[PDB]
């Protein structure tokens, strides 16, 4: 079975094939569609065809579909489940395992850069100051003095989900945010819930704009443990606008390295709790969300006023106007600082060749248009016009609960 | 079984019972969704009477009185009339609360909050393209209402055995033409450079302009299409200036006032209504973003950014961004000056988020497509954004069809 996906801008029409490897669910069904809903241990039963499935993808990627270390690597692994209920990965399997998952991982666009990942296997950490080690040396790798590098670094799988590894932070690098008595909010809104945890825990919190929150770190399904990232290895931009010298003095900052800490990656039935993965920003990402989203540091009214627009109707797109310019300042002081960042014209570019590539190669690119498309300008980018079919492919990163939510207290 | 919606800036929470009366198909399955395909890639006497007894069952449940003397003689009387004769007709009540209701079922509209005032024109007596014609002038005139736009829907005859369909050949009623050039470029608009020919290729007198209003191409009882062209003084447009740059003028633009469908298919209880010509008011985005800076459209991007004198040799200036803000600020000052109807993408997605909590409130639901209600700029200062939606299809509804030069046999 084959299908086709349009390009409406070019009238290029494609023809996916790779969706016949799909496997779990999308939500979707013949009544009903869920493309635009966010949201959705293993025994050996059911963990044997998970592995062989996984081991089978893996020889054909190296061409030995079928050879004599395929079929042992088959037998070993499959003696080691009936014998402990789980297997290992090897170093081999594990960074393949890894950059698939994000070759797989269709809400992102930029995975033109999927075989370009650093994979750190943390595997034998036992101990939270052992995970603290682990992500300062994966935040300094990654950073490079501002010539960022996309890595991961892997965490022991989970076992009986008792004894899980988890960071509890959503991102390695996060600004607190302060609910103020007044019902004010001090730095991120986004982070109050998270601020209060790190607070309960321990932390000693200044109680500035943009203090950067500790690490909150559990190994072995122990009681998590905070930790406080080195300054000198959190690489922070201050926002200026290249026309607007009043803009400085609004005060704003952000950090380089965009850090997801809070997902969980599944290769071959395994599921690593703890795996933090980092790129580097698309523009956007700081300057519509971080800033202008109603429910973040909505500064979108301050530039608007310092800007004199009309803010008595919303049809003269005050909104729209401010939410530009704070878009060229978040680029301009990146690019100024040398730190890397892509706008969301060259990023929707590079991923449309991608796309185009991983048809050719591959038979398809699973794609979550909701997602890929960007939140401002979409129509002027060439992803807007361009259908996508989006399914489940694995190796993949999946959403799991919050960790405070289902850890069980040890005292 | 009771499925939830959550919107993510405010943690309101719906629940959706609406869905489990859908019916058709939504394209996707478990293993793949569909959800960002444009497009889905006559009735017998036993596949009509389910159809057309779900649509009674609706329509008197509506007034109150379900399972009533009136229901089941109505009931009764569409069962006879189906036996006998392959097909039925509906009472204007009927006829009315199936457009009304196509409307309300239209996933892909962020404008339906408006959906219970629709003008009805019933124009089931129609026997000629001159008639259709006549029945189109009055549309556009009661639907511009100098200005004072009023949503109206024309509904043809429909469908009896597939040889003897009305069609509007336009894909709106109001359309710019579009001609290409000997060289390289476009004159017009080129998403009407196959039909601005199709009318010359049928006899139309190009006055070779941009901005030429195109001919209707009507096709009545499924005859040959005759061109007709709709008295200027119908057609209502809007000078396009900026509230600041004076230069903006000088580009020279203008825009009609009527967005006017006309290439759809109204479904109603089973039957199938080819010529259904609808219209509202514009969303501001729907020219300026889509009309005037979409590559394969006016494209004038370039223009009004080197007239801003803005750095265009990077992408990462924004410089299309900046233009396109400006752009879309003029179209709305432009219309509003005029006193011609439009609504911003703020206000209409706000709007809608409202209609939807209505329609979850005193309905159960409200099928919408994300992908077409986030406006095609700012998306994410919308509320429309961050709330998630469930996308069904509801009968009855509105439907693409084929377009008629590739169906008729000439
Ligand atoms: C290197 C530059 C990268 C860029 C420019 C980029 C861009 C993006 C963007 C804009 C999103 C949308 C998320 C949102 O709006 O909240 C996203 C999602 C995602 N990215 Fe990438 N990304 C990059 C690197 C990576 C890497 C290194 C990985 C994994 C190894 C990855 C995996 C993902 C995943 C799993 C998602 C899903 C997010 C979710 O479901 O919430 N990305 N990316
Ligand atoms: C009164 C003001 C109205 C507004 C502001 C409005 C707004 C919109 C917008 C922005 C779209 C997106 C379509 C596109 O981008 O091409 C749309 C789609 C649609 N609207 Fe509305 N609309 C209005 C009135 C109506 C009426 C009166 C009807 C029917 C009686 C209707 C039915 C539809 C349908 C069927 C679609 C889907 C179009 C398609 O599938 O291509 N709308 N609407
Ligand atoms: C792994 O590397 C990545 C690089 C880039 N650019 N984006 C992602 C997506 C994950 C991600 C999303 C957001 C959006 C913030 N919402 C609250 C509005 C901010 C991030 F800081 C971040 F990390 C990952
Ligand atoms: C029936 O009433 C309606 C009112 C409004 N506002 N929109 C529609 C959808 C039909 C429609 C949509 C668009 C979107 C911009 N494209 C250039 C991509 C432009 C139109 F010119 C038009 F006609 C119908
Ligand atoms: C490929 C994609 O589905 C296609 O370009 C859609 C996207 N969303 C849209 N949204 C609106 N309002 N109008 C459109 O024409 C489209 N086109
Ligand atoms: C409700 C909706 O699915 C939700 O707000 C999604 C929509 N698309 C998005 N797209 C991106 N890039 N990031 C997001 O957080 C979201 N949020
Ligand atoms: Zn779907």
């Amino acid at each position: 079975r084959f299908l086709k996906v349009k390009n409406w801008e070019t009238d290029v029409v494609l023809t996916d094939t790779l969706h016949l490897k799909s496997t779990l669910e999308t939500g979707c069904t013949e009544h009903i569609c869920m493309g635009s809903i966010m949201l959705p241990v293993r025994t050996k039963d059911q963990l044997f065809p998970l592995a062989k499935e996984f081991l089978d993808q893996y020889y054909s990627s190296i061409k030995r579909f079928g050879s004599k270390a395929h079929m042992d690597r088959l037998e070993e692994v499959n003696k080691e489940i009936e014998s402990t209920s789980t297997y290992q990965l090897k170093d081999t399997e594990l960074i393949y395992g890894a950059k698939h998952a994000w070759r797989n991982a269709s809400r992102c666009v930029g995975r033109i850069q999927w075989s370009k990942l650093q994979v750190f296997d943390a595997r034998d950490c036992t101990t939270a100051h052992g995970m603290f080690n682990y992500i300062c040396n994966h935040v300094k790798y990654a950073t490079n003095k501002g010539n960022l590098r996309s890595a991961i670094t892997i965490f022991p799988q989970r076992t009986d989900g008792k004894h899980d590894f988890r960071v509890w932070n959503s991102q390695l690098i996060r600004y607190a945010g302060y609910k103020q008595p007044d019902g004010s909010t001090l730095g991120d809104p986004a982070n109050v819930q998270f601020t209060e945890i790190c607070i309960q825990q321990g932390w000693k919190a200044p109680r500035g704009r943009f203090d950067v929150l500790p690490l909150l770190l559990q190994a072995n399904g122990n009681d998590p443990e905070l930790f406080q990232i080195p300054p000198e290895l959190v690489l922070e931009v201050p926002i200026r606008h290249p026309k607007f010298d009043w803009f400085k003095d609004l005060g704003l900052k952000w950090y380089g390295l965009p850090a997801v800490s809070n997902m969980l990656l599944e290769i071959g039935g395994l599921e690593f709790s703890a795996c933090p993965f980092s790129g580097w920003y698309m523009g956007t990402e700081i300057g519509v969300r971080d800033y202008c989203d109603n429910s973040r540091y909505n500064i979108l009214e301050e530039v608007a006023k310092k800007m004199d627009l009309d803010m008595r109707k919303t049809s003269s797109l005050w909104k729209d106007q401010a939410l530009v310019e704070i878009n060229i300042a978040v680029l301009y002081s990146f690019q100024s600082d040398k730190v890397t960042i892509v706008d969301h014209h060259s990023a929707t570019e590079s991923f449309i060749k991608h796309m185009e590539n991983e048809y050719r190669c591959r038979g398809g690119c699973p794609a979550d248009w909701v997602w890929i498309v960007p939140p401002m300008s979409g129509s002027i980018t060439p992803v807007f016009f361009q259908e996508m079919l989006n399914y489940r492919l694995t190796p993949s990163f999946e959403y799991q609960p919050d960790p405070w939510n289902t850890h069980v207290w040890k005292g």
